[PDB]
């Protein structure tokens, strides 16, 4: 297994042991000014989402052309515009002619706490090349051009998953379901093993609201310096990214009998082509036992409606994805960084959730 693009990429090689930490290349001085080269009859684009046509082209080429997920206009909103989003790290290439979108990568700002390190990064998704295009090494050129314009930003460090074995990763994950709505699934035996509860367990559980933001962010903050791979968030993100929006994001806290709020749990929507399934995002326990909060959890997925409740075995969810009849599902996740060497970690030190 050789990796043409990859192997002159500053990553570390695959199999090669790492016992440093680090930059794999120094902070440039000057950059390329200058796109990359693209082929005949095609051009760069910085996607401005808030044009409501173009996200609508995003839009169009993720749910025809992406890894089947139906990722909705809201939903790309709140994933790809988070604070700090620049419409340049809306990286597209387009048919001169047609302006047809063709060729998609993103990235947006993350504040990194890797290690003994925190690092100012970006996180990377959404790279997505058209089926008629692909095998054309369109892939390494979108690589390559986000990099350019991240680098000019003054950031060179990245964070990313992907499905797919690659130099290298910092750790894995393995992806696990809990089956809320057996019928869509697929007998009589096998709808009553997986009854949930209709009304949750723990005391004072109720949707987060503005007030919460503050303890949420707290919260958030002293739960994960447990972790070697975490981001750091600013009150406004903690806002951005778990306020809850109707089938993109919901958060609950758990607000006890003198008015404190002690735990929160939340997750993400994602309906596959239909198929509606709650991906597990962070989940906060000070009081509230983990594996009560995450049993509600399922009792509120199953509430509104969702037919499958997904969680990766990071951070503490090894005690409790067994006992409370998650199945493990085929294929892994892989964590990478990007011009930054340092030991893996097992899936239970990794403490970032990336979409
Ligand atoms: C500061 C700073 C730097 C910031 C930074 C950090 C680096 C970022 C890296 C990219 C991260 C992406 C995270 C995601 O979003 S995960 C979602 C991707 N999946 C899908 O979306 C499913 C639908 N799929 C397609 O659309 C696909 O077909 C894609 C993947 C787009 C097009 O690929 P192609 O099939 O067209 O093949 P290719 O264009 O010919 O190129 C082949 C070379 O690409 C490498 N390859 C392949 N699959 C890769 C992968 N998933 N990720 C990285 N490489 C990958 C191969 O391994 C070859 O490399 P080598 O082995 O070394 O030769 N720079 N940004
Ligand atoms: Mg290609």
């Amino acid at each position: 297994r050789s990796y043409q693009f990859w192997d002159t990429q500053p990553v570390p090689k695959l199999g090669e042991v790492v016992n440093t930490h680090g930059p794999v290349e120094p902070d440039k001085d000057n950059i390329r000014q200058e796109p990359y080269t693209l082929p005949q009859g095609f051009t760069w684009d910085a996607l401005d989402l808030g044009d409501r046509g173009v996200l609508k082209e995003l839009y169009t080429l993720l749910n025809e052309n992406y890894v089947r997920f139906d990722y909705s206009p809201e939903f790309l909103l709140w994933a790809l515009r988070p604070p700090g989003w620049l419409p340049q790290w809306h990286c597209g290439v387009r048919v001169v002619s047609s302006r047809k979108l063709v060729g998609f990568i993103s990235a947006i700002p993350a504040n990194i706490h890797i290690y003994d390190t925190e690092k100012k990064m970006v996180e990377i998704n959404f790279l997505c090349v058209h089926k008629k295009l692909r095998s054309k090494r369109v892939a390494p050129v979108l690589i390559r051009e986000i990099t350019r314009r991240v680098h000019l930003e003054g950031i060179f460090q990245a964070v990313y998953t992907a499905g797919v074995v690659l130099p290298k990763p910092v750790g894995t994950c393995r992806y696990w379901h809990r089956s809320l709505n057996p019928r869509k699934l697929i007998m009589q035996r096998t709808m009553k093993l997986y009854r949930l509860p209709e009304t949750p367990k723990t005391a004072g559980l109720r949707p987060m609201e503005t007030k919460d933001i503050p303890v949420v962010h707290q919260l958030l903050t002293r739960y994960l310096k447990q972790f070697h791979l975490t981001p750091v968030m600013s009150q406004e993100e903690v806002e951005h990214w778990f306020y809850p929006q109707e089938n993109i994001i919901d958060t609950f806290v758990v607000e006890n009998a003198n008015g404190e709020v002690t735990d929160f749990l939340s997750f993400y929507t994602l309906p596959s082509t239909s198929l509606k399934a709650a991906y597990s995002f962070y989940n906060v326990h000070t009081q509230t036992p983990l594996l009560d909060l995450m049993s509600d959890a399922l009792v509120l997925a199953k509430m509104k409606g969702f037919d499958v409740f997904n969680a990766l075995d990071l951070m503490e969810n090894k005690t409790f994805l067994e006992k409370l009849k998650f199945g493990i599902g085929d294929g892994n996740l892989q964590y990478y960084l990007y011009n930054w060497k340092c030991p893996s970690m097992g899936a239970e030190k990794v403490g970032l959730v990336l979409q």
